[PDB]
Parts: C-alpha cells; sequence; structure tokens
C-alpha cells in the first residue's frame, strides 16, 4: 500500500505560470526523492521545480520510462502523486499563479510528460544527478494508482504522476 | 515528512472487521510503533479491538487536549485512519460513532502491561469540529468527505512521559 509520505510541497513551474503542488509518495525510495529534490550544490530545500522539456505520451516512450525504471532498480527511483497545494519587481523570474489543474490540462491537451532536471542547478557527475517525468492522468498513469492512492485523486484533472529516477544505470 | 502510513489493518468494533490505514498527523512516531502491538511479544498486530466509548462533549473534549499537552512531545501520537468477523467498509464504523456522538476506545498495547508508562490509550474520533482541529490542509486532502476517516489520538502512560 503506498506510503504517502509528504515528500515535497511547493510551486511547479512552466515557463511564466507557477502550480502550487504537494507530492505524495507511491511507491520506490523515498530517499531517491529526498536527496534530489533539492538545490544541488547545497543538499538544501527549494520551492520551485521548473519544468524545462516535454516528452511526448508516445508507446515507445513510455515503454522506455518503464525500463529506466527497471534499470535503476529498487534503490534508484521514486514515484509520486502530485495534487494541488496551498495557494518583487527586481525577481529575475515572475510567474501567474495557476491551480495544479491548468498544468494537468495543459499536459493531458499536449500529450506530453514535463520533463524536470534534478537536483536543482545540476551536477558534473552524470551519476549523482536524476529526472523527474511529470505525467498527466492518462492509462499509463493510471497503472501507479491503488485504490488509497485514487482517494487523494479526487479527479482526473486534477493529479499528476512524478516518475523520478536517479542517475544512469543500475542504482549501487 | 508527515503523512506516512504507519499501521495498516482491521478495527474492530463487536463482530465486525473495518481495513483501516493510519498515517501520522502529529507527535512522536515511536508512540505509535511501540504500543500498536502485541504487549507480550512486542509484534505486529493486524486487528485493534473497540472495547469502550467516551462521549463527545466538551468538557471531555477539553480533558483530551489537556492529557495530548501534558504528555510532552514523546508521549502522544495522532493519526488519520482512511480506508484500506465479518469485513465492512471503515464508513460505515465512522457513520456508527457519529451517530453515537462517541469516540472508540483501544488499549494499548493488546494485551495490557503491568507498568502504567508501558500503556496507551487510542481515541478515536469520527469527523467532527474537534477532531478536523489536527487535519492541516495536506492532510485534509487524504481524508476525502466527512463519512471516510477518523482522528486516531494516542496518548503513552500518565502525565508528562520522561
Amino acid at each position: 500500500s503506498p506510503k504517502l509520505c509528504l515528500a515535497w510541497q511547493g510551486m511547479l513551474l512552466l515557463k511564466n505560470s507557477n502550480f502550487p503542488s504537494n507530492m505524495h509518495l507511491l511507491q520506490g525510495d523515498l530517499q531517491v526523492a529526498s536527496s534530489l529534490l533539492v538545490e544541488g550544490s547545497t543538499g538544501g530545500k527549494v520551492a520551485q521545480l521548473k519544468i524545462t522539456q516535454r516528452l511526448r505520451l508516445d508507446q515507445p516512450k513510455l515503454d522506455e520510462v518503464t525500463r529506466r525504471i527497471k534499470v535503476a532498480g529498487p534503490n534508484g527511483y521514486a514515484i509520486l502523486l502530485a495534487v494541488p497545494g496551498s495557494s518583487a519587481a527586481s525577481d529575475t523570474a515572475t510567474s501567474t499563479q495557476r491551480p495544479l489543474r491548468n498544468l494537468v490540462s495543459y499536459l493531458k491537451q499536449k500529450q506530453a510528460a514535463g520533463v524536470i532536471s534534478l537536483p536543482v542547478g545540476g551536477n558534473k557527475d552524470k551519476e549523482n544527478t536524476g529526472v523527474l517525468h511529470a505525467f498527466p492522468p492518462c492509462e499509463f498513469s493510471q497503472q501507479f494508482l491503488d485504490s488509497p492512492a485514487k482517494a487523494l485523486a479526487k479527479s482526473e484533472e486534477d493529479y499528476l504522476v512524478m516518475i523520478i529516477v536517479r542517475g544512469f544505470g543500475f542504482q549501487i
């Protein structure tokens, strides 16, 4: 049964919009999430995660998401459920706050997963980095939702499934 | 992180069992882990039996609040029970306790203990103004409807736990 630990709270960013979100652990290694959802240089907490790329939801991409989880192994991935969270001129990054449903609807219509490189700011060694793929509700993402998970996921318009994979190849 | 699953099993009332998952809201996880056991062995228990009730009146609720406070930070744990010898959905237990206007009472550990400091009491509250105070916004999302959860308040021992 999914642990549902509150692994992260903050804003997802896409260009000039931000979306408050709470992320709950569904499966995999909580430590994979806690070690990558950070500022890369310090390991410190980050309040924003920026979607910088899109992955198409075509079957060949989905099959590679599945394969990279299996390659990484039980200590090399985490899957989270992202649900809506709780709702200056010199700021180099401006953004309109929007409900998570906006981002969900966008990714559903674009038929894409959002890509977030981790940790924030990167790292020179390929093996201490990772990637989060943010999937909208769809047949692929529903396979990771058991009955207690769906209760959190109120509607097919209000959640994302976040798949974090650490490193390159098998994780030990 | 808050909200991790801390116990999975059946809540027992009379001749019915209600599968429940308990997630940590507040307090000391170790209070729950050490008391949600079979006393004679310290091992995992799959069932917890409600054997008493406490009415939801104001002087009793004020005293629950006081007992949480006096226990200290290692003396209590608060958990959210969500749906997880006839099996019934948890909402039937919720409806029953809502109708009776009472909290269920479970003595811990299962089987008791001769030393008070190694025992606890779990009060299982239905949704109400009092129990809602323990749910922040992230927790409210797990709670779903006002018919589908209980708030489990575990207090260890007697007075401040030190």
